[PDB]
């Protein structure tokens, strides 16, 4: 339903935390440290096929980003191409409501 997803982003990596990265991201879901998973839809096959494997039988929800790497690395602050990102804390923000099960 229109979901800003900008305002969300900023708002988590301010007040709580976001770890940024293809291979944090894996690393995360391997032993069972985060909330929510966000996977780029443009980034490489492979990455995503991981981290949405890991992240399944662990118990921990992936949203699949409606954008692109360079979209969601301007967005997030950082000048790289941004792969797959692993909000450890939520805080004030609500980014568990675009994809943290239903």
């Amino acid at each position: 339903g229109s979901v800003d997803f900008a305002f969300e982003l900023r708002k988590a990596q301010d007040t709580g935390k976001i770890v940024m990265g293809a291979r944090k991201s894996i690393q995360y879901a391997k032993m069972g440290g985060a909330k929510l998973i966000i996977v780029a839809r443009n980034a490489r096959p492979d990455i995503k096929e991981d981290i949405e494997y890991y992240a399944r039988l662990s118990g921990i929800p992936v949203y699949e980003f409606e954008g692109t790497s360079v979209e969601l690395g301007t967005l997030l602050g950082r000048p790289h191409t941004v792969s797959a990102l692993a909000v450890v804390d939520p805080g004030e923000s609500r980014i568990l409501a675009l994809g943290g099960k239903e």
